[PDB]
């Protein structure tokens, strides 16, 4: 729709006050009305990165606004960036106008264009990044007389830097006449420009062709205003590597900023020029006190310059002193994206955990109003700052802990389906913090194990309120828990103070004979009995041994005993069931109404509440309910044995088979549910066909459920579709049987069961450490892993060997060596003349 | 905790007989009081292998004991090797 | 590894007085100078100290007198009187076990 | 999803992006 045009033969105020904003940058593309322009894949990329740079910095792009070649391509990339701001101001047998430039200002036109861009270079700006002065860059890529005087009237009149590149007619000439000092090279303009564009010279006079030598040689009077985008730069970020190096040349060669090292820094920080700021600013010949490196640091954090945050820290900057109380609150509401904070609302409400509630409250108390480094780390983790958060992680104190808390915080924010691009990136970043915490902890465990396991259970000083183990189970970090350091820790927490090298049977035979513990039979690590009978392998072995002897005594009570009076056997049957209930109520904490959602732990409570009702029917003294108190004991005897069968089932397949099992358990429960649905519908069909048509009660609703199980434990033409029922009901129920068989397969497999073997054993170790009959009777290590982190960061940094075998340093280290041989060849010719 | 200091304007016996052991090696790091020192990933590695070498051979590392740049980095690698 | 007047006379009073060997490396101000003035025999290179040390650290020379700047040429050239006491940890040694 | 979007008892009752 839009596009403004002004016929023209003082100007700048009629477009910054009436129309639009201010310029942090200003690019000049000069080709002129070249009706042909060979757009390669390279030149299509150079002038597409350039408009993205002008989109980022907010520049004006002055060019000739006619619909030909580059200037129609520059215009159509501008509307591509307004589809996915850029102000492409245009100034111009006959050319047609370009319908893609934002403002039009239409040979005869290249004087008002110069005297405008020479005025914007003249300005003084109180924002003052480039010493004020509004950075002007002039590109050049093609040939002709017009683009030659455009480089002239830029460089000669004022100081805008000019960038050329080696693909074109005369921009390849000046790309060849800059790697040469020949005392201005008075006729090498003729020795160039003819052998690389031979048809333009035989179209005009000699006195103007020599004027082109006068044109070119006054460009080269200042080679600090001439950057060349060379051809071998086959990579991204080479336009901004040339624009910033052109702006750094024109700024630093003002002969006024010798005391102004900071203005060179903020320029080289806005562009991502790390390898230029390291060797031209931080070289210890320049005098800085590392005290004014703080406002430059706060800009390196908010604009996401991760390589500059790392450079400021390794040149001396105490990040603990820098992160004051108000810098964190100029960072959590000023520089916090609201799309993440809106996504932080949905994660806190829909998938709520204990870590998120600390994170949601610590985001809030900074946007409403002490571990400062671990607040900057969460700030750069929530916003998916991929490489800034890797710099702050290396400065934290609890580094294995914060690598797991970040890996949990991202894994919860990637459970939100509000945007699967942000939820796909943060899941990917969480999978490389869990990997970051594996290989840091295997570095900690390759040192002494007593310190690395001191670190697993560190009290966190309220990081999230949990140690590294608790923060890894809730994140379901299967790679952190399947590592051999954590598995060795759990197998020592389960074997207890008994050594794991004694034997397996040697522990069991000490239960049946107590005086074998006091000898040198077991090789544990004065009253070793309180150490033997507190290890949860012995507590589990005694509880199963007690539970079998409880079932062999409940079998004697049921058959031989139980005449009419609850004699001395049946009273202690309450007391053994009472400690099977007293431990359940003391484990009835931490349930959340989801502990009973597994059909083997609600079965435990429903086996006692179906047994307590057997003590109710016991103490009624009538034969009509004494026998009803026996059939509810005999039915409950099978429930107590299936729990023993389930204990033997889990404790034998506690390994690689614990994933196949307990997935097949809920797959057979679904088949038995579908079989119960079919037996109900078979009961209605069998009751509706047979007799007693209308002679009914609530007899029916209690028989139809059970009549097919009593059936388990007129043929006119309907008998043939009765078989088609038994060819359909057999098919849909056998498929549910085979889905139960093979459903464990479909759906890295070592870390799946090692997480489950960890999660089950730590669930049992979180019970009481005393056996069944006796339930009624009841910053020095953070400094160590800071050493272990620096040893680890050396490992991953010197793994750049297959990138060191990429010889891009060796492809160019002999270019300096062949030019060392080149220049000595030339000067020895000058002596013998 | 520890760390002994002596104000000073014949010396060697007051540290090998009263204090500690003999030297199979002896390294001298000279920078002086450069308050700034650009520690690269490379210079962080050269002066971390060096203290491991002095840990292995049992050396003395004479340097300027002030808390700036390299000499505060040389000091903090030394406490990293007494931790590990 | 670094520059300044103090680390230049420290290499001097080591090599000149007794024989401790001295190790430098090519990352720094004047330790890069002597890392560049050892792969060269120019009969003690009487003014290549001026042809070095200026194009690789240009701000320290315009802070002091000339007669002491020429004394730095006298400082550097008596280090190179024995090049068997001068090992250079070069930059392309991208591997472990290069300090030892 | 290619069926009717109304429940069972109520069945009886019934170039700008190419540039992107
Ligand atoms: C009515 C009351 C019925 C009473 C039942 C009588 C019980 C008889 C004893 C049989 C023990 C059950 C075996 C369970 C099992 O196999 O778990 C086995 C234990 O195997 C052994 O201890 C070796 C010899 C056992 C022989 C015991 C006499 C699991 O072995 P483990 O714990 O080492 O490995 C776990 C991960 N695979
Ligand atoms: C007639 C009765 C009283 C004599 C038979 C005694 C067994 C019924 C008891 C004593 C030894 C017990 C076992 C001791 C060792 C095993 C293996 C153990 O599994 C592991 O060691 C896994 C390792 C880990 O979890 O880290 C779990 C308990 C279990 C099955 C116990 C289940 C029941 C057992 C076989
Ligand atoms: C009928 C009934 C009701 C309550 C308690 C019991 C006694 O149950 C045990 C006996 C011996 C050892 C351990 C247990 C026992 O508590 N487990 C079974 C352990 C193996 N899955 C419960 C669980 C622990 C971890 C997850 S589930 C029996
Ligand atoms: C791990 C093998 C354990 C064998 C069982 C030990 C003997 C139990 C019966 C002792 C009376
Ligand atoms: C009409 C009955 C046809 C025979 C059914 C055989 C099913 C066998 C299932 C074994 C898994
Ligand atoms: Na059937
Ligand atoms: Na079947």
């Amino acid at each position: 729709k839009r596009g403004k045009y002004i016929r023209l033969s003082t100007l700048y105020d009629l477009m910054t006050q009436h129309w639009h904003l201010k310029t942090p940058n200003l690019v000049i593309s000069v080709t002129g009305g070249a009706k042909n322009f060979a757009l390669k894949p390279r030149m299509r990329k150079i002038f597409s990165r350039l408009i993205y740079i002008a989109q980022s910095k907010g520049a004006w792009i002055f060019t000739g606004g006619t619909h030909y070649g580059l200037m129609k391509y520059i215009g159509e990339v501008v509307r591509d960036n307004t589809i996915s701001n850029v102000v492409a101001i245009g100034i111009a047998p006959l050319y047609c106008l370009d319908n893609n430039h934002t403002h039009l200002l239409l040979t005869t036109e290249a004087k008002v264009r110069t005297q405008l861009e020479k005025y914007i270079s003249e300005r003084v700006i109180p924002e003052s990044n480039y010493g004020g002065k509004i950075p002007i860059v002039c590109f050049a890529q093609g040939g002709g007389k017009e683009t030659l005087k455009s480089i002239n009237v830029a460089i000669k009149s004022k100081i805008p830097c000019v960038v050329v590149e080696g693909s074109g007619r005369i921009a390849d000439v000046i790309a060849s006449l800059v790697e040469a000092e020949g005392t201005l090279a008075s006729s090498c303009v003729k020795e160039s420009l003819l052998r690389f564009l031979p048809r333009t010279i035989s179209r005009l006079s000699e006195e103007e062709t020599e004027s082109w030598i006068k044109w070119i040689k006054e460009v080269l009077e200042s080679p600090h205003l001439l950057t060349v985008i060379k051809i071998e730069e086959a990579g991204d970020e080479i336009v901004s590597n040339a624009i910033s190096f052109a702006l750094y040349k024109a700024f630093s060669t003002n002969e006024h900023d010798r005391d102004n090292w900071n203005g060179q820094l903020k320029l080289l920080l806005e562009w991502n020029q790390l390898d230029l700021a390291s060797d031209e600013i931080f070289t210890n010949d320049r005098n800085w006190e590392s005290a004014d490196l703080q406002d430059v640091m706060f800009t390196a954090l908010v604009k996401d310059r991760p390589k500059f945050v790392r450079l400021f820290l390794e040149n001396g900057l105490n990040l603990r002193k820098f992160l004051t109380t108000e810098v964190l609150r100029e960072l959590y509401t000023n520089n916090f994206s609201s799309l993440v904070f809106k996504n932080l609302q949905i994660a806190k409400n829909s998938y709520n955990d204990a870590l998120l509630t600390f994170v949601w409250k610590m985001v809030e108390d900074f946007r409403r109003g002490r571990h400062p480094l671990q607040a900057l780390f969460i700030w750069s983790v929530l916003q998916n700052k991929k490489e800034l958060s890797k710099v702050i992680w290396e400065q934290t104190r609890g580094c294995t802990l914060a690598a797991l808390g970040a890996s949990k915080l991202l894994k919860s924010m990637a459970k939100v389906k509000n945007d699967i691009n942000a939820a796909g990136e943060s899941e990917e970043l969480a999978n490389e913090y869990e990997t970051r915490a594996v290989e840091l902890f295997t570095e900690c465990y390759s040192n002494d194990e007593d310190l690395a396991e001191q670190l697993l259970t560190y009290s966190c000083e309220a990081w999230g309120g949990s140690n590294c183990l608790e923060l890894a189970v809730e994140a379901r970090d299967q790679q952190f828990i399947a590592q051999p350091g954590v598995q060795n820790f759990l197998s020592k927490q389960w074997y207890g103070e008994i050594s794991r090298d004694t034997k397996n049977w040697k522990i069991i035979m000490c239960l049946f004979f107590f005086p074998l513990i006091g000898c040198g039979f077991i090789s544990f690590r004065f009253l070793y009995y309180v150490s033997f009978f507190t290890s949860p392998f012995v507590v589990f072995s005694w509880n199963v041994i007690f539970y079998i002897a409880f079932l062999l005594l409940f079998a004697y009570v049921l058959l031989m005993d139980f005449q009419k009076e609850p004699t001395a056997l049946e009273i202690i049957l309450y007391v053994l069931v009472f400690v099977l209930l007293c431990d359940e109520v003391r484990q009835w904490y931490m349930n959340g109404s989801k502990y009973f959602s597994d059909l083997w732990n609600v079965m435990d409570t429903l086996a006692i509440f179906y047994f307590i009702a057997g003590i109710v029917f016991r103490l009624h003294s009538d034969e009509s309910s004494w026998y009803s108190g026996r059939v509810i004991f005999c039915l409950d005897y099978i429930v107590f044995t299936l729990r023993l069968i389930h204990i033997f089932t889990v404790s034998r397949n506690l390994g690689p088979k614990i994933i196949m099992l307990q997935r097949m358990m809920i797959d057979v429960f679904f088949f038995l549910f579908l079989f119960a649905v079919w037996m109900v519908a078979f009961g209605v069909a069998r009751q509706g066909i047979l007799r007693k048509n209308e002679h009914r009660w609530e007899w029916i609703f209690r028989s139809v459920i059970y009549e097919p199980y009593l059936a388990m434990f007129f043929p006119e033409w309907i008998t043939i579709p009765l078989v088609c029922i038994y060819m359909l009901s057999t098919n849909i129920l056998l498929v549910n049987l085979l889905v139960a068989m093979f459903g464990y397969t479909v759906g890295n497999n070592d870390q799946v069961w090692k997480f489950q073997r960890f999660f089950l054993v730590q669930e049992y170790c979180s019970r009481l450490t005393i056996p069944f009959p006796f339930v009624i009777f009841a910053n020095e290590i953070l400094a160590w892993e800071a050493v272990m982190k620096e040893n680890y960061l050396v490992k991953i940094n010197t793994k750049a060997n297959d990138s060191s075998e990429e010889m891009v340093h060796r492809f160019r280290q002999l270019d300096a060596k062949l030019s060392d041989l080149k220049g000595l060849l030339k000067e020895i010719s000058s002596k013998i003349k």
